[PDB]
């Protein structure tokens, strides 16, 4: 689990997100994995702006902090689930670590700021739904 929180806008893994979310919709993707909701107070998360390929991320199920170098976001097959068919999952960086279904919502983090947040996992991998280009979160 996991959320960004910036302005009066809440960040969630979509296949995680609640009736609270869906009620207060701004924006949602099922091929990004994103949903955006609206929130009555203010959020204080700084989105990265940048290219960074080397950052820092939560890892729930270890209770840890792992460094990583990850890939550039771009369409990457996801094996079916209860959540989705299978299909191409797009903005996604993947990079070489940990990661279990409940670390989904854990944020990966450069010096600029708040890069993404996992959201697939499997086999020594993590992936994680990119946000830098979401300009629209600090308007
Ligand atoms: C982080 C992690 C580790 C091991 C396994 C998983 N499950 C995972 O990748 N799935 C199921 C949840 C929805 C994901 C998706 N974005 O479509 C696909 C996650
Ligand atoms: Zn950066």
């Amino acid at each position: 689990s996991g959320a960004i929180y910036v302005g009066n806008y809440r960040v969630v893994n979509r296949h995680l997100a609640t009736h609270n979310d869906w009620a207060n919709l701004v924006w949602e993707d099922s091929s990004r994995d994103l949903l955006v909701s609206s929130t009555t107070a203010q959020g204080c998360d700084t989105i990265a702006r940048c290219d960074c390929q080397t950052g820092v991320y939560y890892c729930s199920s270890r209770r840890k902090h792992y460094p990583v170098s990850f890939s550039k976001p771009s369409l990457i097959f996801v094996e079916a689930s209860e959540y989705y068919p299978a299909r191409y999952q797009s903005h996604l960086m993947l990079a070489v670590g940990h990661s279990e279904p409940g670390d989904c919502g854990g944020i990966l983090r450069c010096q600029h700021g708040v890069v993404g947040i996992v959201s697939t996992g499997g086999n020594g991998l993590v992936g994680f739904a990119d946000v830098r280009d979401l300009l629209w979160l600090d308007e």
